């Protein structure tokens, strides 16, 4: 996986997502974390980059939609960061 893509995604995550997903968890709805088993259980589409990106773009519930707030490169990077963190158990 491109190291600069992940680094970019980490930065986007710190700036925009860690407020509700510190540590890969979820301070708003505790079960629906960014960890692999939670994503597999709760995210529509399961643990895929497409699924992650879809929810980052379009929101869900109290998860804000970001497609009108972040550019496509930031959305791609943060989705790849979250996927990498989850699939590789890096949180
Ligand atoms: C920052 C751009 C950001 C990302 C990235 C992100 C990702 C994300 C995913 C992938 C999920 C699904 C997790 C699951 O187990 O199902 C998810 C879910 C929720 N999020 Fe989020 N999220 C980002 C930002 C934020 C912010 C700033 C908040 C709080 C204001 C937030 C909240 C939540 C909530 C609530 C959920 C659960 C949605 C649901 O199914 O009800 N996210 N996020």
């Amino acid at each position: 996986v491109d190291a600069e893509l992940l680094a970019d995604g980490k930065k986007v995550f710190a700036g925009n997502c860690a407020a509700c997903h510190l540590g890969g968890n979820n301070s708003v709805l505790a079960d629906k974390t960014l960890k692999k088993d939670a994503i597999e259980k709760y995210l529509e589409g399961g643990l895929t980059l497409e699924a992650i990106k879809y929810q980052v773009n379009n929101g869900k519930g109290a998860m804000p939609a970001w497609a009108d707030r972040l550019d496509e490169d930031d959305i791609e990077a943060v989705s790849n960061y979250v996927y990498d963190q989850a699939v590789n158990s890096k949180w």
